[PDB]
């Protein structure tokens, strides 16, 4: 009959802990069998040697598995599980659940928030931060705008990713096989497989034209970015997973998602207007949140409004997550909840230094 | 007439000078009026930061050429309190305050001025207990009437450079047959602090004598100055005090303002501090000289009852975390991430908190 | 009452990796019924906030409960998961799977092991007499179910231990107590060093007048010369596992430790070694694994030399010592999969720490 | 015409610590205008941020130009300053200094310990890693050479260089200048430097053929290597500076240099023969050693031996810490003493995984 989201923003004590989501469960407030995706941050090092995206899943689909008394194997096909690590600053480990429910009701007036699933093909290692992925990436989308009952690209405003990195294995495998790498380093090849994935968020609502985006392109022309992609690599996928995340006016959620910019780093400006859109628009409407997603990134010129920092040229402490601490403590101040979302590395996510901001509020 | 100016300048790195030459090869500064310049040094601001002392050094040979003196003379007429740590967004500057005589009229109102006074040298032993905050309380005091401050209400940031433990100290302590107030010098530098900030508090009745013993020292975190800000060092034995306020007797073009920020992302402190600055709307932000303030993580694990990881991080130490967070709350409000902030907050704002000022243009 | 011990040490490419050890089940080896044991090196930082030691768990109590066809919480009741993290170096990932069986074989003393677990411990005991005199008991414990009754022939006691965090900190305070120390790092160390005069008092070697709150952490020249001990945020308890040489045992392997005196005593790998039965390196093809604990001396000192372990705020002096111990016995034995254990409180000299080899006869 | 040549192994305290120095000077061992170079391990990361290099060359330019009475900027121009930063593990700090004086004396007779020095021009960052660097770097060996009064590349044992590495802001500068940056990543561009200024020395000592080197190569054919390069990046300085250490029939020295290769960071045995190729022929005599010098690395291929470990991965230590941790711990157990030389990251410096070792003894 009628599609009906609801969003649990749960906080964990630890990459394992599933007691909140059971806490709901047991009381009768979600049931399993309508979750389609959960979002988490998780607290290692959002890099390249984070385990903690891993034991999260794990744990979330044994749970899951035996409370709809279905395997692991089918859980992790059926609901999409999103893992970004880096829980930097006073940010706060969580995760983000996504229930979608077919209710009696008929659509709420206007536009409700709409939540659609897709899942890509594995990605040979050797198309990761090129065409096929942008390519086949934006065909997930379409896919799950249609899920999500979402006609207008323009009704689209956070388009959550999971993408694959290289590892030293993967990329062995590719030149077995007489191919060549994006890049021969597993870091930086979660920032093109975040970037190709992001463009390909752009190619499929609309927001860039297909003949400005070539392999030439991908992590070098910065004047070509999504608004509203949010991706975020890890080692333990070989896809992309998709979670678009929007309005519809066939839905009858008691909430809305709205949507901004980030222009830099500190663009606390964004995050207001990313709350006005989302409907909050005075500080005691806050309490109306709940969630805010936002990417973060080092500008590539080593500076913010002009003035220098260290991040690129810091051997301690890797540039992602010092992005993540900053961008959820300026969020944080706003709000005043540091339980947020953040994920670092915006590549052709907003411009150079920034990144999209969404808001997820009741009406 | 007493007039203090103060520069914030950038820096390309800790050994930079190239920003103070300018201003001093200009006229706009002359090296004589120079008393004290508060950096900011890209190191880790943890244990093994080199950084303080490669900028300490840098600026010294510098302007010991400039002054005709030794490098040695110029730390002794200059304090150099150089802050590590430029994590997030912050970006690495001086602030080099000026203080000159000049034959100007009187103030209309409260102008920025800046006192300083010094104490005994402590044996070992009186560290982080009465003796130290006791003596802090009357430098203080000497430092306001040196400001020619008089109400308590206008100092408004309180630096202090206090000493720390070592180990020839530590033995010299039971060579006299006395013990310490704690067996491991990385916490006598937090005893240091919090003593010597209480004493700030003790001088300024932000507390009353009746609430401070050594007993609630580190310990009684309910008590806490205001204004203060202090950093413990290795090379001296006493306290060195520096008064920052207004006074009516000044002719500085810019005030001083404060407030004090609850926790870490208290963006509404800071906004009461560029008001108390008279900064009273986002317009006026290019009066901003420079932002003062402390981080730390609170001993809760928690802000607004939400968990971090800060202190079970084993790969960030967590004061690297807290300077993070408050440069990009500051940033945020002031569209600038070029402020001072530093950590170590014992009894300096609450727990989890921090003092913030603001030297603003009038 | 013949027990024949088979260890198993296998490489892992991640945490969740049970490939190996499924291979060595699939192909017959291993009897997964009569596993009593797995020490894994994870590839987590080793300290307060790595969660790859209880992803590895995890995964081997998930993956053997369906092997077994029983629950993942009979799984961990029955079987020791002790996982050190930390590959700092070169040191390789890998699990070490100890198993045991009856056997009816009928001279000489061959490898034994014995398991025990010790209850919860609330966060304000770590570090204090109660895990001290509790891990005690169950060593002796282990002991018996080694089958060894001389604690001459026990060569290395491996346990896992809790750890604070900042919310458990939190949790003991408003219950109105006070914790051993407030750094959640350095409570790892305050619950190594009790687990491991724990060990010495089980083995005699200490007497239990000399221990108390007092010297935990603080005297040096109190210490086990076979306990390795290993804290972890995935468990509230310590697990034991009692590895010596026992006359009731027909294994093929025996196990033999010295104790290095400092990071650097390749010596002290060369002894342990012989003490093993490997006498040169043309027998270094015997060895099974070596187990060894590793640290930062508390003087900032190695034979009069300076370093900066101890004081350098981005590396935390555990990951630093691992690297550095792993790297020297990997040049003495050719070999950088071995399991090394950074944080030696009462487990050696200051500066030093056991060292064992596992070795086929 | 007889060179005499000193070595001076001097713990430090600090980076800035001259008073090991100071007190060899003040006893009348070292005449402090005979100082032609100084070679320290000091305490910083011994990456990009890495400001203890350019403090501990400050304090001892400041301190040599006051004793001789001369200016810093003379001092610079004088004694080359070669400071690698990294002292993991339990490596120690110290300095190396080395002393050369013209003497009227009788024949050797046999080769003893000779050491030469030269610098080249600055370089624009859109020079580092690329032939400019390599073939000016070549040049300067060749120099370096003459200087030591070895004309045959076999008796040159160990170069010492330290070369220079790009920052973000040199970088962005860069880009604003219309110039590519032979990477964009400020800690792989100190790879590009060392391994630049590592095929300059093959191609100067006649190891490499000119014929083999090409920018396409540099960082990316590991069978191109020299056998006694040591290079070191820094941010302290625009050019190279390098030390070649051999032994001349000229020389007058009590001292003499051997070196061998360690195939990976767990060869124990190119230690010893390192040793034994110093004349060091036993346990006994290790009390000749005056240093230890040696390159350190992570394999390309993730492995040592075939067995996997993280170093390439770790995305919170950088893999040249942990190289120099793991070289100076098997170094120190050979010859029972931490405070020796190991630098990180050995491109084109031995083979893939190892690095050129050399041990500088009395007779
Ligand atoms: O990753 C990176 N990008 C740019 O443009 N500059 C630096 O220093 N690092
Ligand atoms: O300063 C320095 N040290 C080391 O070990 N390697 C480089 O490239 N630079
Ligand atoms: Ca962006
Ligand atoms: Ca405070
Ligand atoms: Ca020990
Ligand atoms: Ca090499
Ligand atoms: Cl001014
Ligand atoms: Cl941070
Ligand atoms: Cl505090």
């Amino acid at each position: 009959h009628m599609q009906k989201v609801e969003v649990f923003r749960i906080p964990t004590a630890s990459p394992d802990d599933i007691s909140g989501l059971a806490t709901l469960i047991d009381s009768g407030k979600i049931n399993p069998a309508e979750i389609v995706a959960i979002l988490g941050k998780t607290e290692g090092n959002g890099c390249v040697n984070d385990f903690t995206r891993g034991f999260a899943t794990q744990s979330l689909a044994m749970y899951l598995a035996e409370k709809l008394g279905i395997s692991r194997e089918e859980v992790v096909k059926k609901v999409a599980f999103i893992m970004s690590g880096g829980t930097e600053g006073v940010m706060t480990p969580h995760i983000t659940v996504f229930v979608r429910k077919d209710v009696a009701a008929p659509a709420a007036p206007g536009k409700r928030l709409a939540v659609g699933v897709a899942f890509t093909r594995d990605f040979l290692p050797e198309e990761l931060g090129r065409m096929e992925q942008v390519n086949e990436v934006a065909r997930a989308v379409k896919e799950a705008m249609k899920d999500a009952q979402i006609d207008d690209p323009r009704d689209v405003h956070f388009v959550q990713i999971k993408c694959p990195l290289l590892t030293a294995e993967r990329i062995e495998d590719a030149k077995r096989r007489g191919k060549d790498v994006v890049v021969n380093d597993t870091y930086k090849s979660m920032a093109y497989s975040r970037g190709a994935s992001a463009l390909g968020v752009a190619l499929a609502l609309g927001e860039i034209s297909a003949d400005k985006i070539s392999n030439e392109a991908i992590c070098h022309d910065w004047n070509l970015y999504s608004s509203v992609a949010s991706t975020s690599a890890g080692v333990e996928l070989l896809n992309d997973e998709i979670i678009v995340v929007g309005n519809s006016t066939n839905s009858a959620s008691d909430l809305v998602i709205g949507h901004s910019v980030m222009k830099d780093a500190i663009d606390a400006d964004a995050v207001r207007a990313a709350l006005k859109d989302a409907g909050i628009r005075s500080d005691d409407e806050m309490d109306r949140i709940v969630n805010v997603l936002a990417k973060a990134e080092a500008a590539s010129s080593g500076t913010v409004r002009g003035r220098r920092n260290t991040m690129l040229d810091d051997s301690d402490i890797n540039h992602t997550r010092s992005a993540r601490a900053v961008v959820n403590a300026v969020i944080a101040s706003v709000v005043g909840d540091p339980m947020v979302y953040v994920s670092g590395g915006a590549e052709h996510q907003g411009p150079d230094g920034g990144g999209p901001i969404a808001v997820i509020a009741r009406v």
